[PDB]
Order: structure tokens, then sequence, then C-alpha cells
């Protein structure tokens, strides 16, 4: 596969950018997040054409916003979901990794 990229990239929506540093999750699998498509490994970028193109809309499968944000359980774990999971054990990080305004996602 390939490399893991260095510094923090940019994690675009219609209206926001949110800074992602793999450093941070590097004891994370990579296919936590880069799940399989098809039975196979993928790296694309997850708002590309034919996956979670749709950067505007809020809800459904084809929303970027939706994977990233719902509380629900799914087929594959998302950020605010492994977020939730993290601060049950470590409280002192709720408002950095879960808080919609003046977290780490949204300063
Ligand atoms: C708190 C539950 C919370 C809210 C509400 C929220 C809102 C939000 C908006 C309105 C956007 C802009 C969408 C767009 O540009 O089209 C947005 C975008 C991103 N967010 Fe968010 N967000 C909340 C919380 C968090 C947390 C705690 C993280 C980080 C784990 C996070 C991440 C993201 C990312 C990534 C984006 C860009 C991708 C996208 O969803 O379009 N948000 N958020
Ligand atoms: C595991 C060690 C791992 C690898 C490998 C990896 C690679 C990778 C690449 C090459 C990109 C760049 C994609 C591009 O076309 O620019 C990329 C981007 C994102 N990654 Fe990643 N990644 C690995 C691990 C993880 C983990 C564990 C997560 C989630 C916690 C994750 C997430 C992301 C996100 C988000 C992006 C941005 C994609 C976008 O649409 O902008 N990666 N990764
Ligand atoms: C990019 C790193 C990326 C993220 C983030 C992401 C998240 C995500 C979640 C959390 C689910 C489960 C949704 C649910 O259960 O309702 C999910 C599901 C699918 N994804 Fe995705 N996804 C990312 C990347 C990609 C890419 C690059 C594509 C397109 C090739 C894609 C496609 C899909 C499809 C289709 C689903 C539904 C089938 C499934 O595997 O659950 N995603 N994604
Ligand atoms: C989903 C693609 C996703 C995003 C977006 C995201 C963002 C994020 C940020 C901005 C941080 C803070 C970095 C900093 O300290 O400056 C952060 C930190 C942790 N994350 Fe995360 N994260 C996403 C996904 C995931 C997933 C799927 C998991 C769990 C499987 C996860 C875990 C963590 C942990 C642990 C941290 C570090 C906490 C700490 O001790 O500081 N993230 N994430």
């Amino acid at each position: 596969a390939p490399a893991a990229p260095d510094k923090p990239l940019e994690f675009k929506g219609s209206q926001k950018t949110v800074m992602f540093p793999h450093a941070v999750h590097a004891k994370v699998e990579c296919v936590t997040c880069h799940h399989q498509v098809d039975g196979k490994e993928s790296f694309a970028k997850c708002g590309s054409s034919g996956c979670h193109d749709d950067l505007a809309g809020k809800q459904g499968e084809k929303s970027l916003y939706y994977v990233v944000h719902t509380k629900k359980e799914l087929k594959h774990t998302n950020c605010i979901g492994c977020h939730s999971k993290v601060v049950e054990g470590k409280p002192e990080l709720k408002k950095d990794l879960t808080a919609c305004a003046k977290s780490k996602c949204h300063p």
C-alpha cells in the first residue's frame, strides 16, 4: 500500500477544511478508515466521484458530512464514532475530540 502522508492534510467539505493528521493515528490500522471496497483495498479520497461525493448534503451514504459525523452504528468505523469511544475513558478529551466548535477538528 502507499505510504501514510507525513504532514497534516486538508480534508475538505464544501465549506470547511479540517486538518487531518496521520501521525496521531499511527496505532490505528489503515483499513479502519480506508475501508475496503468490493473486497479490495482503497486509498482514494473519501469524497471523490462515485464515493461520498455529495459534499453539501448531510444525510445518506453519499454524504461526506454524514459518514464523518454520525454517531449511528455504521458498517465501518468513522471519525465521531471512534472519538466518542475514546472520550468515554478519557473525559478530559471530550472537547478536543468531539465538540462541534473549539475542538481540534473545528478550532
Ligand atoms: C459536532 C457534532 C460537529 C458539528 C455540528 C460539525 C459540523 C460541521 C460542518 C457544518 C461542516 C462543514 C461541512 C461542509 O464543508 O460541507 C463540517 C465539516 C467537517 N467536520 Fe465537523 N462538525 C462537528 C464535529 C466534528 C469533529 C469533532 C470532527 C473531527 C473528528 C469533525 C470533522 C469534520 C470534517 C473532516 C469535515 C470536512 C468533511 C465534511 O464533512 O464535509 N467535525 N463539520
Ligand atoms: C495506514 C498506515 C494508512 C495509510 C497507508 C494511509 C494512506 C493515505 C493516503 C496515501 C492518503 C492520501 C490520499 C490522497 O489522494 O491524497 C490518505 C488520506 C487520508 N487518510 Fe489515510 N492512511 C492510513 C491510515 C489512516 C487512518 C487510520 C485514518 C483514519 C483515522 C486515515 C484517514 C485519512 C483521511 C481522512 C484522509 C483524507 C482523504 C480525503 O478525502 O481528503 N488514514 N491516507
Ligand atoms: C475516506 C477515508 C473514507 C471515509 C471516511 C469513508 C467512510 C465510510 C463509512 C464510515 C461508511 C459506512 C457507512 C454506512 O454504514 O452507512 C462507508 C461506506 C461506504 N463507502 Fe466509504 N469512506 C471513505 C472512502 C470511500 C471511497 C474512496 C469510496 C469509493 C470508492 C467509498 C465508498 C463507500 C461505499 C459504496 C460504502 C457503502 C458500502 C460499504 O462498504 O459500507 N468510501 N464509508
Ligand atoms: C476521521 C477521518 C477522523 C478524523 C477527522 C480525526 C481527527 C482527529 C484529530 C484532529 C485529532 C486531534 C489531533 C491533535 O491532537 O492535534 C485526532 C486524535 C485522535 N483520534 Fe482521530 N480522527 C478520525 C478518526 C479516528 C478514528 C477512526 C479513531 C479511532 C479508531 C481515532 C482516534 C483518535 C485518537 C486516539 C486520537 C488521539 C487522542 C489523544 O490522546 O490526543 N480517530 N483525531
